[PDB]
């Protein structure tokens, strides 16, 4: 009683797959971050009376993220680990895979349960969107794409914007990408701090 819900993946990336700088973001984009929470906390209208979205991250990722923003705000957190230690926790889930992350979440938040989860994101580290790809409900793609060969030394781990994944992932139409994501989103090159970049959604069948 898991494999119900799919996953989504969301990610900034360059142009080479960049994500990643002395851990942490190699650009500072403030409506690009807008756009990353408002995507990852929206509900609809009718079920966010009681349902909350699921950010899944890897530890580094948790480290990453300045203190003043940890948990993630209105989103339920949960850092994967192979190290049942102590992020001392506000509330603070831990698993150690994303398998592990699914069973803890259905389990905690049950039919029953007074919060209920809507939406269930990865949304980063390198090391934890490579088991994301290699799960076999992942099948969207929430990706940023930054236009500038920006100097990065953490890569997004699949090409999947490349030829040799073509077949398996595809490229939706704007139109799409706003239902899915419920609001008005710009279409097209945005610039903010000297790079241009643009949102885009993708997909794979399961
Ligand atoms: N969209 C963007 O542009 C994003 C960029 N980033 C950047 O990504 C970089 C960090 O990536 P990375 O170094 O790969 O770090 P991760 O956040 O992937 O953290 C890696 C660690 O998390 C745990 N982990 C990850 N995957 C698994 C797994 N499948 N099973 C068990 N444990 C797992 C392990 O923790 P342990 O060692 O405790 O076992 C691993 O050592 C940083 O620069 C950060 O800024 C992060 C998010 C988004
Ligand atoms: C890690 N991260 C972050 C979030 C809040 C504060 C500092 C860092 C972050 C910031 N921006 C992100 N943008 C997208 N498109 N996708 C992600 N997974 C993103 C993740």
């Amino acid at each position: 009683m898991n494999q119900q819900k799919s996953l989504t993946l969301i990610v900034a990336l360059t142009t080479s797959y960049g994500i990643g700088r002395s851990n942490s973001l190699p650009w500072k984009l403030k409506k690009e971050i807008s756009y990353f929470s408002r995507v990852t906390s929206f509900v609809p209208t009718f079920d966010s009376f009681e349902s909350m979205n699921v950010v899944l991250m890897g530890r580094k990722t948790w480290e990453s993220i300045p203190l003043q923003n940890r948990p993630l705000k209105g989103r339920i957190n949960v850092v994967i680990t192979r190290n049942e230690s102590l992020d001392l926790g506000n509330g603070i889930h831990s698993a150690k895979s994303l398998d592990h992350a699914l069973e803890l979440l259905y389990r905690t938040y049950g039919s029953e349960s007074s919060v209920q989860i809507n939406r269930i994101f990865v949304i980063g580290g390198a090391q934890l969107y490579k088991a994301a790809m290699d799960h076999p409900k992942l099948d969207r793609i929430m990706a940023t794409i930054i236009y500038k060969d920006i100097h990065c030394d953490v890569f997004f781990p699949l090409k999947f914007r490349d030829k040799e994944w073509s077949s398996v992932w595809k490229k939706e139409k704007h139109s799409d990408l706003e239902s899915w994501v419920g609001t008005k989103v710009p279409h097209g090159k945005i610039n903010e701090d000297g790079f241009d970049y643009e949102f885009e959604m993708w997909t794979r069948d399961l």
